[PDB]
């Protein structure tokens, strides 16, 4: 079978039924048309904080991380590894796609860890073992993975959905696209740049021009390119007519070079 | 391979970190000296009637069922097929058990369609493709099944875990036994009830004596008996020293008989 290509979905379009009936569509079409194995991971950062407002509660992101301490990763599990994770198996349903819903923890896909004692259960990923996954694949199943993971001593953990992508990139020895709700990374006058390289990233950010979600981002993306030496696009899934082009490896966003 | 055995796991045990350490301990013990696979069907009504009251909103269930509306069905899957499933796949993975998470969609594993409109989002569970399950069985998984399923048309369901389970069994061709957090069902003075059948059962329903949750319960264990042609028994994972003969198919609660 052909490497994978991990398609990851994240921004404020995960709460549009418009956008996902148009990506779906656009999915559907894909992998009727290329023999390559999708596989794909999504976030729901929008999830999280909507069920934080109903629950009253505040969200503090340590530099793209989102903390998360003991008594919000029960929570945060149903919005993201349930919520979130079903939602988009639903939509794969109602179009006719065989998906499987899984978690970093299945078949130990993604190692995860501790990052860091002031983050709470974030969790740090790592490569793992591509066995499950790779036998979903060979059997036919679009596997829909989240962004929740466990530690060997059974602790749940809240991953940034983009380095979870990155992590399963390199266990998988996928191709990588991250969709967001913006045209890639947007310079001071907010407008697209179109590629991107890791001298450029660093002064971006030395400059306060990439900000919080866009800097781990940007900085998984790299990773990602430099371990699998291959490009890696961050781009939007907000516009039907680029959805095609954009599956087909055209630039539509911002290009991360190794 | 053998026929599976499903365990059913459900209660407010299912919020004990002693119950659940002592549970696994039993399952690590029975998996490591038996040759029948097992699979987990785990319920959780005590998750959400606690996410329902941080929340601030209203519980009715018509004869057993929870009524869920449409704008609770998401709050619903990720308390279940997230929260409640997740936090299983970590104790699995703290006593060193490879599981994988998953919902009745995947792999078509039971169909549900909606059951009636005045339950709303509420699913009718049947028989679906053993196929997804019987594989990762072979390849020495140990499935941990949750009760949200979806339609074909896309729509998230909410099947009560007993009926889930009762599904779950007809399409694997398993054995069943429901757990909970009662030692079986209960005559009118409270004692439990040795043996059941669908006559008794009718007459204790009539008179009163069993009621909300345990009439779905007994329903479902009187199906699976009739449909599999093997007595299904409702017994408590409450108490350290039963769970091993318990496993081992002694009669520790009410046995159902087809
Ligand atoms: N230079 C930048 N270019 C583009 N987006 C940026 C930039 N700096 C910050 N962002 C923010 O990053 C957001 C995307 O990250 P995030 O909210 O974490 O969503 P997600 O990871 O789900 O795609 C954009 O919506 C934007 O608000
Ligand atoms: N005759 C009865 N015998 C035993 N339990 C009964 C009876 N009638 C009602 N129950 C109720 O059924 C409950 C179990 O059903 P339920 O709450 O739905 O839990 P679960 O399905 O997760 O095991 C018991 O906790 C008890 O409160
Ligand atoms: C640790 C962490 O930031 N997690 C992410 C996971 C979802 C995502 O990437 O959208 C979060 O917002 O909670
Ligand atoms: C429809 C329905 O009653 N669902 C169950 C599912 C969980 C269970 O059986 O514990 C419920 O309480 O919401
Ligand atoms: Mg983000
Ligand atoms: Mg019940």
């Amino acid at each position: 079978m052909m490497n994978p290509l991990i398609i990851k979905l994240g921004g404020v379009l995960l709460d549009s039924e418009e956008a996902l009936e148009r990506l779906f569509s656009a999915l559907v079409n894909y992998r009727e048309s290329h023999q390559r194995p999708l596989v794909i991971v999504h976030g729901g950062g929008c999830v999280v904080d909507e069920l934080m407002k109903g629950l009253n509660l505040p969200v503090k992101k340590k530099n793209g991380l989102r903390v998360t301490p003991a008594d919000q990763i029960d929570i945060i599990t149903g919005a993201l590894a349930g919520t979130a994770n079903k939602t988009l198996l639903a939509w794969a349903k109602k179009h006719q796609i065989a998906a499987v819903g899984l978690f970093l923890g299945d078949g130990d896909s993604v190692k995860v860890t501790q990052l860091d004692e002031e983050l709470g259960h974030v969790g740090l990923a790592q490569p793992g073992s591509p066995k499950l996954i790779n036998s979903l694949l060979e059997n036919g199943y679009l596997p829909v993975v989240s962004s929740i993971g466990v530690t060997d001593e059974g602790q749940l953990m809240n991953v940034n959905a983009d380095q979870a992508a990155t992590a399963l990139a390199a266990t998988l020895g996928a191709d990588l696209i991250l969709l967001s709700d913006v045209s890639g990374i947007l310079d001071g006058k907010g407008q697209r740049i179109a590629e991107m390289t890791a001298a450029k990233a660093e002064q971006l950010i030395e400059q306060g021009i990439i900000t919080d979600g866009m800097i781990v981002k940007v900085n998984a993306a790299l990773d990602a390119a430099r371990t699998l030496g291959r490009p890696v696009d961050i781009a939007s899934w907000r516009h039907a007519e680029q959805l095609p082009a954009l599956f087909n490896g055209m630039p539509m966003g911002t290009r991360i070079l190794a």
